[PDB]
């Protein structure tokens, strides 16, 4: 119970959440997956560059792997290793984990994950804050919400549309409900950047936003394309790349989210294939496979994949003139995320203070740099609040 | 027998072919089918109109057929019905089904499909020819050949890539083999609409092209889509939605053939949803329950759809200059296929000598109209032969 107690001037009920998976739905799993077929070989699942998808080769492997050397239980414990608790809001459960400070002082900032991420996404974070404060010391509350759709939150609704607005206006109410409304800080990659940015934008309680995505055209007043340095030519021209030849899984999404949800419900390898690919991809340093496995299975025991991409037509269907973020605005730049613009661009969607250039890292920040995310955001933070 | 003998001038010695699925894999499909999942019900599985791909219900009223009234038996019995052959090709099992005239000045006609179609999409055409002809009558020799990487024929290669020229090669060859070298006519639509173009193009033994799909965009020298009549716009319009909003399952293909070729092996209800999106949304009449079933089953049975995709990459990455068929031409306009472009447009694309717009029908012209199909092809092939 340690950093567990609601900071003073919280006006909900704590209501501490536990993960428990009854072993029927891990049996059901392992089934599953031992029913499953794999494809027949390709010319393209022969490619070990990869640059089709997934191989057969890795499939293979992670399958086996699932059935023999995947233990569900660790990583539930792990999970239940940090506060977490579920409250409801407009009607919608509410799934976060926190580390809350007994310091009346203590910044709250609520980080924000993304598809194929959860708040998982920062529990190493949260790991690095507890080895390294008490409940005393600990200069932040550190909140760390599952979004409408994903995991341990329900929704989004069955019988109105919901969008990255209605993903905002939920966050600022959990930051409020919290004891936060006379301000917040919010950390943001991948679906959680284009949330955190509306909350900059549009609500008053949010102080400051820190992104790791910028994801964005180039300006129209400038600076132009040329006036960039050879590096951060190159970083366009992956994004761009990323925007023609990394976009197909994003446009199904959004187009066909029943079609796709269905598809990626019906087995766990289908969603295995579909969301390793890009646990694959999008990072710099490869993760364990065990991680990706974990991810998934996370996902799947959830049923998250259906109900998260909602988002998606919005997302994958302004940023210098309604979307400017008029607050305090920081970003941390790491190079192998997927659309690497340079400061310049970024420069023109926002007060931009505090800028972290990194020489290593993929677009899961958190996950793969947890160390450079942290001390990023701590600077951030001690900078502008 | 009847309707099986090889033309005299054939190089290649019959191979009777049968189709005939082992129980243990008709169990294995069904087990699958069974305990496959189904997504939870979700905002976009609940809309009616189907804006966001198959809904619940229907998913949920297919399973129940497939486990409940579905029989391959009869299906296989009808595959059956009709001569069928094996022969290699540059290693290839090349499969065709085929009505073969006891008349040596008969004209020889391929008849190719393409995704998520197969050889059988013919037969309605074959038996209206069999049911109206003799061998000793028959005016056309009728040859339906499963393109490389679909049902009953292999690959396509392991150790090599493999495209539109590839496929077109393997069929002049097929025509080849069966006595053909003289000269024979093609009937394309969908991917076999560029398979078609490709051999009006470079083929020389290919005499002359009838297609049901002629996908492009305005030309450079005219008619402007001002010039054109209202129900051209709308033909355009519609065209232009599926570029928009139907065209994210293509770019998946395309970019990512591995991927997508694993998730839809894994799961028949998976493989179901993905192509029966398809047969739902690109028809004129709904087609019955049934024959989608069937089709979708035997892609499952065959492992086609990882295999098939392949062309993808080139149709879902000209035809004034390089690509422009100088052979007479001839086209099939249904109005409910995914690509309506004006005539006007099409007449820029080759020698267009023939022309015939129908009122009613959609993307499977041989499925949806097959007297249609085969009384404008009749006509086009007794016109320029
Ligand atoms: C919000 C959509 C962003 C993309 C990744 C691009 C960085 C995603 N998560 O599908
Ligand atoms: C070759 C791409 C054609 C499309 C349908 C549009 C006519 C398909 N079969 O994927």
């Amino acid at each position: 119970k340690a950093f567990a107690k609601f900071p003073s001037s919280a006006s909900i009920s704590p209501n501490p959440f536990t993960v428990s998976i009854p072993d029927e739905q891990l049996d059901d799993l392992k089934t599953l997956v031992r029913l499953s077929k794999i494809a027949p070989p390709t010319y393209e699942s022969l490619q070990a560059d990869g640059r089709f998808g997934i191989t057969s080769e890795w499939l293979t492997t992670m399958r086996e792997k699932w059935l023999s050397e995947f233990d569900w239980r660790p990583f539930e414990a792990r999970l239940n290793s940090f506060p977490q608790f579920t409250t409801e809001i407009e009607g919608l459960t509410i799934h976060f984990a926190a580390l809350f400070s007994e310091r009346e002082d203590a910044v709250p900032i609520a980080l924000l994950h993304g598809w194929p991420g959860s708040f998982v996404e920062f529990y190493p974070i949260l790991q690095l804050f507890r080895e390294e404060y008490t409940p005393e010391t600990l200069p932040f509350h550190l909140v760390v919400p599952s979004l409408p759709g994903y995991t341990f939150s329900s929704g989004p609704p069955l019988d109105k549309d919901f969008g990255l607005m209605d993903n905002a206006r939920v966050v600022d109410q959990l930051m409020k409900d919290l004891g936060f409304g006379s301000g917040y800080i919010i950390q943001g990659g991948d679906i959680g950047s284009f949330v955190g940015r509306l909350l900059g934008v549009g609500f008053d309680a949010c102080k400051a936003v820190h992104l790791n995505l910028c994801a964005m055209r180039a300006p129209p007043e400038g600076p132009s394309i040329e006036s960039l340095s050879a590096a951060e030519k190159e970083g366009i021209a992956r994004m761009e790349k990323f925007m023609t030849d990394g976009l197909a899984y994003a446009m199904e999404h959004s187009t066909r989210p029943s079609t796709i949800g269905h598809v990626l419900s019906s087995s766990p390898i289908a969603l295995l294939a579909w969301i390793g690919e890009k646990y694959l991809q999008w990072v710099d340093k490869p993760l364990p496979s065990e991680t990706i496995l974990e991810m998934v299975s996370l996902y799947w025991l959830t049923e998250s994949f259906p109900r998260a991409i909602h988002t998606y037509r919005e997302t994958t269907p302004m940023l210098q003139k309604e979307l400017y973020i008029h607050k305090p605005f920081g970003f941390s730049f790491f190079p192998k995320d997927l659309c690497p613009v340079p400061r310049s661009w970024i420069a023109t969607t926002g007060n931009l203070v505090f800028f972290r250039d990194h020489a290593e890292g993929g677009h899961f920040a958190a996950l793969e740099r947890p160390r450079e995310l942290k001390t990023d955001l701590t600077a951030f933070v001690e900078q502008v609040w």
